């Protein structure tokens, strides 16, 4: 069983991805911010670990541990949902740094860390979860938008570098995903499919990318937003 | 015949052939079309029980309508439609290129629209051409057109997507140096993309271009 | 007395930053440019004459940024054209990209943009006039290896610009990005030739660009002739990326 | 003076574009669908422009007009091409023919003169937003890129300009107001000049923040 590591697995999009990767035949390590969260994950499967994506030493702890115990990480899903929206005039340095750290830096550190296993193995999937706001301006989301756009760019670069070693690096960019009724309808009017998304939709795409069926897809953003944004 | 019907234009060889074979494993009844009767006869032989080969020249509108009607009568509504593949040139050559690559897609999409609207399910997938050994006009045209169709067909729960191959093995090779994964694709790689798009796992993906080129272009 | 509007151009010593600063002068802005050293700043003064002023600034340091903007308002006027420009790189394959290679590049490019942007808004919201032009790069969209940190920073700049353009619209402040491609620079001058040609093969126009090309683009957006363009990316790459 | 051809110059955006190109210093030939319309254009241009009748439907008119321009005024070095559902094939054929077929023919026709002078600008303006992924607009934008790659070798630039709301609609716009024809003419004048020599294959959006790409 190739092992797959899914950060932010406790709920929503992350939970759906970890479950789906189980069904796909992967042994799945899901992580959560606190130890309450990691044990549930242990239960939902039958391995969860607590990880703060902001800390380098924790990241080194978890990955080093997994390679000893289960096997080298061969599918890495970087998923994070935390937001700290504010208009720029009201957005603090801490508000900026936190979101940049949790979304973008974490992708750099974990992607850097797993390369070794993937390179030896002749096989690798790094799948980064971005968002449609990387491309759609929404106010109060300066920090979140920038982080997600940075992840997509990062993925393209990393895809060039590691392609020789048969490792694919892609981003999946969810649209309006479910998780005020008027706010909901205004979001819906924009989507061509005329509805909001569900985490299963993202899990389905990540599963595809994670499989042998997507061995020739790399350096791409796969959009899953029902026509909200086309490109 | 019980299964949902998928129609794959130009299913004779390579990518077309591979797409149609996959859609069959996926559980669709597949009608693969070739330009000539001899070509369609071959398809019928190879699909066997779970398909049929029909002759179609995608250029003629009456032939387009005749073929879908024949399918509608014999097999069932067309729920999946896969349209398989220098401007300083003659005007005729250009018009021919856009009749085949763009007008046809428009015609077949309009033609099958009703059946998909009724079932409230539909897949339209357009395969752009293989890269020669980026900003090609046919590809660009086709991808811009998929986005627009997708905007219109969306309310009815129909997805329109294109799939862009890079270098795929035809026959043949340092073109592969240009590819990040460092090799040429296989037709099956495009087949796998189409199958994911064609299935119930891709219900919220539309207006998109799914690139299958190993990082040739990003 | 000085009666021109003030433009601040960060990283104006050489290449693209230099050309931008020289051109905005010709456009009739009073241009303050920055350099990484006091000696670098001096040269800018000896170049901007009585039409501009040089200042030393390490864009990674917040206090230093607050001090410089404060000093501009104190000696020259509010900053109504902000051009965030930075050329510094720290290339490496992710295998050998350290934490500091990452942090430092993200701080110089993306962070600086956030900090300087934020510090000049109110001074722009007051005069109801405003231009923030953020220099991006084509490697934000054009996969390039060994530049993961620089590509992420630049792509982030573009998205940040879109988001701010939305919040600052009511106030008549435009926020755009300009994204140069393969521009002949001091750094591009150092490379081999079959490789510079390798770069040019990819460009549709079949040549490398000039800093003046980027200066021309920024002057246009900075001027009264682009008052209805905001939240966009202006690509100046000769067809490298379409 | 270098010659600029501006189709559909009779009113609004096309009119503003022709006037700005004159100020910039080009000799401007504006086209109108009928002969009186062309005469009107001629009157308004003073002695620095001319008006010709051209119904862009007919390719045959394009040969006569460009030839007419070549013989009387000079070679065309700047060419501005000015401006959708389930409807009959015919409506589609007509829109495409105006928005895309005419452009192709015009672009092909001025290509040798631009090629010989080592200078060229083709600038395609898409239609205003009504009242995004509209087919004519998407098509024209896609077409401009393809033309850009092919024509780049000859130092000819091909770009697109995409207006938003040009004179609530205003509430959707970031700058909170409608644009003016002059907004488009300014963008066009920039691209048409020696300032924009390294810009090709792009779409210059001038929508006040309506859409951000
Ligand atoms: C069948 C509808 O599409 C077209 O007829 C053409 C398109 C595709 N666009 C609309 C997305 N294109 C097109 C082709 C390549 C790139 C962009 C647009 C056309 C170009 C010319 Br010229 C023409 O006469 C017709 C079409």
């Amino acid at each position: 069983r190739k092992v797959a590591l899914v950060t932010g697995a406790s709920r929503g999009i992350g939970a759906a991805i970890a479950q789906q990767l189980i069904q796909d035949g992967y042994f799945v390590v899901g992580t959560a911010t606190s130890e309450s969260g990691a044990q549930k994950l242990t239960d939902s499967f039958g391995a969860g670990l607590a990880l703060d994506v902001r800390n380098l030493d924790e990241i080194e702890a978890v990955v080093s541990h997994i390679e000893q115990n289960y096997g080298p990480v061969l599918v890495l899903v970087n998923n994070a949902g935390i937001t700290k929206d504010n208009l720029l005039l009201r957005m603090s340095e801490d508000d900026w740094d936190d979101i940049l750290n949790i979304h973008l830096k974490a992708v750099y550190r974990l992607s850097k860390r797993v390369l070794k296993g993937m390179t030896k193995a002749r096989f690798g999937r790094i799948i980064n979860i971005s968002s449609v706001v990387a491309h759609f301006a929404n106010p109060g989301q300066a920090n979140y938008s920038a982080a997600k756009a940075g992840i997509e760019a990062f993925s393209r670069s990393l895809a060039k570098e590691m392609g020789s070693r048969q490792i694919t690096v892609n981003s999946v960019a969810p649209g309006f995903i479910a998780t005020s009724e008027d706010i909901r309808k205004k979001m819906s009017d924009q989507v061509a499919l005329n509805r909001l998304g569900e985490p299963q939709d993202i899990a389905n795409a990540v599963s595809f990318l994670a499989s042998d069926k997507a061995g020739y897809i790399t350096g791409t953003v796969l959009h899953v937003n029902g026509g909200l944004y086309m490109a």
